[PDB]
């Protein structure tokens, strides 16, 4: 729980989300509310999700007796089970701890929402913002920039925090994609997955681990069951996936190089010959 | 005018090139035609290209009256001046002092070819096909690993010529890569030179060199030029440099030690920042 606490940057964070007077805002983890009384002031109404029900309490007490109060909705617990209501715009300052599994929340949440300005750890958002074969891009880079546009838009000193942390950090601002590419984000999650777990290997390599054929081979088979599709009995599924990587162009290649063209090329390819990610 | 006289290595050199019967065998140096008659009875044809008008005169002689002559076309001349017909394989026996262009010359030619079988200098060849770090690894193994699959065959001694050499001698298969990289050779070797100057230290210490940072701020100003971009006062191509070789982890790395994939993500770094080597 480091708190934010230096006016300047909260200001400036506050000016970067855009607010408008009609505007929702998700604040997740307002902390002591420093950036919650200023947001109420500005938007119609703001939705604070705060775990810890001691800061919920305490939160509820620094807006009590003041002309803003009514407008601000406390959800109490673990954001990441919370079912999210609409809202316009986020900020957000959360633990590292829970830094990726919020992004993707964010990405597959519904209504679209406008922009979220996020404080996360410096490294963290370099990745966010990496670009192929930087040696921070990674799977969170290219779903992320799949679905949205991410924006690296302030670095944040530990000493702007109480207690500070042990990292420099980062404002992002991230905007969904809307509407968003025509692609399966499952399916092209299980893919990136597969290609970035190991992401210095070439895909013929990364395609050979067992447990990557087995799943394939088991999904392949299930898709053949269901499209009358005739396996011979001599199959084999390093061949089939091989002779993928080689028409596609794909095979001497390493995802940590591979763009968001190339995994959509990539996936279209295994789509043709039967082959579907989970 | 070193003549290859051992028929054993002439056999050995042959059966590498698996002739095909219907092959265009391209045969550059054919001395006295030792090896020519041979490759006559296994090819559909074969194009021997020759310097010297007297070994040419010889050599239409040699064939002359044989069931096979029709099957021999000459091509007079220096082979580095010749526009070269299609052939499916290559064997040659050149001097070493134009060893390097006529690689070259060859991994530039179209069509495609399938494989050449070429006699080289032994320190020429164990060049050719070093890897990182070999002590010989240097740009030329680079430069044609990135066109071609390269194997030492076998080492040649001198006495297996007529008059001898005065060094040891190797023969090499060369397989052209097909499709090649869609790498422009003179961008690629713009940053393979500069790096393999002292392929010992890092890329950082060949990257500081006056000369190179002068190019490279000459060539981002020239991008920002074409593409409209306005280049701030106080700007540092040593410091864009720094940044480049920061992000995509290259900064500690040496030439030496570098294989391909590891050039080609490099230059895709800087060229992908504005920054090109032509
Ligand atoms: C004080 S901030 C720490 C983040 C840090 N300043 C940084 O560099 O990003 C953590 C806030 O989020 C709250 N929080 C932690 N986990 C949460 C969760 N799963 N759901 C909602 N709020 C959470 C904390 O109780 C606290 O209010
Ligand atoms: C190059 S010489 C000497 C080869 C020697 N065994 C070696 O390894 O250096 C063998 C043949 O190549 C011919 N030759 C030399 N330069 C040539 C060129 N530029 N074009 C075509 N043939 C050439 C010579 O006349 C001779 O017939």
């Amino acid at each position: 729980q480091h708190i934010l606490k230096n006016p300047l940057i909260i200001n400036s964070i506050i000016d970067k989300a855009a607010l408008r007077p009609t505007d929702v805002v998700l604040e997740v983890g307002p902390g002591t509310g420093n950036m919650t009384v200023k947001l109420l002031e500005k938007a119609k109404k703001v939705v604070a999700c705060e775990l810890d029900p001691r800061l919920v309490a305490e939160l509820h007490k620094r807006v009590q007796g003041t002309p803003v109060a009514s407008k601000l909705q406390v959800l109490v617990g673990d954001v990441l089970k919370t079912d999210l209501p609409f809202f316009d715009t986020c900020v957000a300052n959360l633990p590292y701890q829970i830094s990726s599994p919020f992004v993707f929340k964010l990405l597959l949440h519904r209504p679209f929402f406008r922009c979220a300005i996020l404080m996360f750890q410096r490294e963290f958002a370099l990745r966010l913002v990496a670009k192929p074969g930087d040696k921070l891009y990674c799977r969170l880079s290219i779903n992320t920039q799949l679905l949205a546009r991410v924006d690296h838009l302030m670095k944040v000193g530990k000493n702007n925090f109480r207690p500070p942390p042990k990292v420099e950090s980062s404002v992002v601002r991230i905007e969904p994609k809307n509407p968003p590419p025509p692609i399966n984000f499952q399916e092209w999650d299980g893919l990136v997955r597969i290609t970035f777990v190991r992401k210095n290997k070439t895909l013929s390599a990364a395609f050979k681990s067992s447990a990557v054929q087995q799943l394939l081979e088991k999904n392949y088979r299930i898709h053949c069951s269901v499209h009358n599709i005739i396996i011979p009995e001599d199959f084999s599924i390093a061949d089939k996936i091989q002779q993928i990587l080689t028409s596609t162009g794909f095979s001497d290649k390493r995802a940590r190089s591979m763009d968001i063209d190339d995994f959509i090329r990539l996936l279209h390819g295994f789509n043709a010959e039967g082959i579907h990610f989970s």
